[PDB]
DNA sequence: TTAGGGTTAG
């Protein structure tokens, strides 16, 4: 029953059904049988990729308690998810104890904390560990590279972030659509739309084929150059390829059209997304939530934030902000107050957005 | 057989 019961929760893991694979674990710890070390790897992941880091770090404590070592994959998996989470100090003090443990960390450890140590904004400390898992003789891989070269185009600095993928072509490293699509978006970002747009010409003659996301990344630099009516013509074409627009895809556009005022057709966008059976997220909602206050339609913007709520969308510190700008400009700073007080009240930790914000209704 | 990279909102 052992090996039957780790396979199916690895299996169910595997296949996404996350809420069905605790159920299991519950169930074969219920009738005492031994979860494996894989099977406390997958569930560890699971959670840590849904958010629920501090249910990820239960598990790893409960593991430890009877007695299932952790290895370099349950190590790895926690270092992923406390970076994501920007919790850098504790992903590290996590990479510190895999060694004290003997634990040998691998490529794939040492990217996992370039990414959240570049995502930090600490990017020079990715630069010193990837010199450092160098001189241990690990090598990286494309993967590393990648990293590297996101972390430096999304500080800005994309003359040495191509310098390192031209580097890497020269150790014959062969970029792939995720490399390309890196710089597009570092390039996009920095200006340099056209230097982006000639790079996806540059790809796609090197037989690199584009997927959703080299399109959504295009669709974004497109929208901000202030060129919308060339993203949406691009979104309009994605279909015919067979390339299929996904949530980020709509979100994408939805922001661009918002941030012209273009309002309603921001919201056809989002009917057709949801008709499609394209979910919308956090990020969709506190997109039109910023275009509706924008647009002074601020009751309008309060029952988004309400249907946001019902449809089990959690509000983040971007949504809360949003609305207190709104309140805020409309004059209605008892209700951007009370809201700045729900915020912090779930636990929502405020930025310098927030309070420079706040500060602006106030001051007023 | 579980772990690492690219895209979106104030």
């Amino acid at each position: 029953n052992s090996v039957t019961y780790n396979t199916l929760i690895s299996g169910l893991g595997k296949a996404g059904r996350l809420e069905e694979a605790l159920e299991l674990f519950e169930e074969m710890k219920e009738k005492g049988i031994v979860p494996d070390v894989v099977t406390y790897n997958t569930l560890i992941s699971g959670l840590g990729k849904a958010g629920r880091l501090e249910e990820a770090l239960e598990l790893f404590e409960e593991m430890k308690e009877k007695g299932i070592v952790p290895d370099v994959v349950t190590y790895t998996t926690l270092i992923s998810g406390l970076g994501k989470a920007g919790r850098l100090e504790e992903a590290l003090e996590l990479f510190e104890e895999m060694k004290e443990k003997g634990i040998v960390p691998n490529v794939v450890t040492y990217t996992t904390l370039i990414s959240g140590l570049g995502k930090a904004g600490r990017l020079e400390e990715a630069l010193e560990l990837f010199e450092e898992m160098k001189e241990k003789g690990i090598v990286p891989d494309v993967v590393t590279y990648t990293t590297l070269i996101s972390g430096l185009g999304k500080a800005g600095r994309l003359e040495e972030a191509l310098e390192l993928f031209e580097e890497m072509k020269e150790k014959g490293i062969v970029p792939d659509v995720v490399t390309y699509t890196t710089l597009i978006s570092g390039l996009g970002k920095a200006g340099r739309l056209e230097e982006a747009l000639e790079l996806f010409e540059e790809m796609k003659e090197k037989g690199i084929v584009p997927d959703v996301v080299t399109y959504n990344t295009l669709i974004s630099g497109l929208g901000k150059a202030g060129r919308l009516e060339e993203a949406l013509e691009l979104f309009e074409e994605m279909k015919e390829k067979g390339i299929v627009p996904d949530v980020v895809t709509y979100n994408t556009l939805i922001s661009g059209l918002g941030k012209a005022g273009r309002l309603e057709e921001a919201l056809e966008l989002f009917e057709e997304m949801k008709e499609k059976g394209i979910v919308p997220d956090v990020v969709t909602y506190t997109t039109l939530i910023s275009g509706l206050g924008k647009a002074g339609r601020l009751e309008e913007a309060l029952e988004l934030f309400e249907e946001m709520k019902e449809k089990g969308i959690v509000p983040n510190v971007v949504t809360y902000t949003t609305l207190i700008s709104g309140l805020g400009k409309a004059g209605r700073l008892e209700e951007a107050l009370e809201l700045f007080e729900e915020m912090k009240e779930k636990g929502i930790v405020p930025d310098v957005v927030t309070y420079t914000t706040l500060i602006s209704g106030l001051g007023k």
